[PDB]
């Protein structure tokens, strides 16, 4: 069915310039952008967006990160968004998607492990939790 | 346990001149504001916001209404929030409340069925969903 | 002529639970709210905010402290606006507002001379840079 | 030296999925991207923003045009941007844009003189109240 799922781009890509190029390569991919804005995360907001991973090795790194810069996120609608939005973006080593998805967006776009260019929401529950977390109804449009 | 619910100033009572006293009764109940702003509702937006009303005889009347001027809508935390808010504002028929729930909210500034004041979440379900129709995690501090 | 100002309300005021009792008051006054919103200052934005002061000896406590929790502003619309609402806020100086002012909103909640409760524009041209940091022409209604 | 500009793009240009291409010809002129967001302007909104025009034949088409679908907008940041931004953009005839200046995005992506792609601030001063009527200084970052 259509769903809604969220991405960011980090503050690697949009040092590169890369934003332009990200949203066309979703855009002839075939989704609608329903909501989009650039914000930056305070460290606390990044820590609860990204509040699943608290206990993990790397989780202040990605706070860290997340906050240091102006990044940019968006709606993504359509057919099978989540899974679909999820596999153009590749695995979450860019070296790795270079070797094993050289057509995804990290591949093309992404540094290594930390600056991997974009964020998407990995489930219907994350969605659901992550663009609400971003963006209310009024924003949605 | 703690709640958020949201609760909504409409036009009628923004008119009156209730906002700050409508406020300063929910801080003097001991709820914390963690949400505020003023806005309007597009006729679309209010429909969107009312959506499981769309088959009542009201709906129309009702999403009219609400788009028809600013509202101030604001996210209410304590215990069992969600609940107690309900109490607080009273029945939806302001006359009822004054026979009713003379202390109410509704019996103090609302006029009539329509003209009642203020909405509030009537679920934990709709308080989900009516919270992030109108603010992002982003604008909850 | 009719004018537009900013206010915020402080994290001293807010704390204590006076923002309901201080909007009440502006209404009261005869202003209208053309804007609201609960936010936090970073610490760069509230240097921002009051970049004028950044050779002051207080700033860096004033930025601290404008950005140590949420706070919530207002734009107030009437005739004669600006200084209207300067003078019923009264002097910066908490204490010395219940020496001379005693109704004024300082006077009232405010503690000190940093924990004073309160912000007000001071002039035409502060009014419209505050106005516009805060708030955009969208959130004006 | 050093200026702010704002451009939004159109609703034809949103349907056409040019929105990517478009920021992205921004990010190869060496423009710094200083906000960003989707949104959609009411009929009011949409005729404040265009005050200046409200006396031309052609307001009433444009303001319903404006509000017709979600637009985009952006502020770009770099040396003498207002200027270099108009001719990047282009003639306001999409069609004449093609015969003088092929390369403009207006050339690129406009139809005629009503769906031309785009908008950008024609002055310092209407890319100052244009800026603010879209974007708030907390949104700029």
């Amino acid at each position: 069915a259509v769903e809604r799922t969220l991405i960011i781009v980090k503050p690697d890509a949009m040092e590169k310039g890369a934003l332009g190029k990200i949203l066309d390569r979703f855009i002839q991919e075939g989704f609608q952008i329903k909501a989009l804005k650039m914000f930056r995360f305070t460290p606390e907001k990044a820590g609860e967006f990204y509040y699943v991973h608290r206990e993990r090795p790397f989780f202040q790194e990605l706070v860290e990160f997340m906050s240091s810069g102006p990044v940019v996120a968006a709606v993504l609608e359509g057919e099978d968004a989540i899974k679909r939005v999820r596999e153009i973006i590749g695995p979450t080593d860019s070296e790795e998607a270079r070797k094993v998805a050289p057509n995804s967006i990290r591949a093309q776009f992404g540094t290594d492990k930390g600056k991997n260019a974009i964020h998407a929401s990995d489930s219907p529950e994350s969605a659901q939790y992550e663009i609400c977390f971003i963006f209310s109804g009024l924003e949605i449009v």
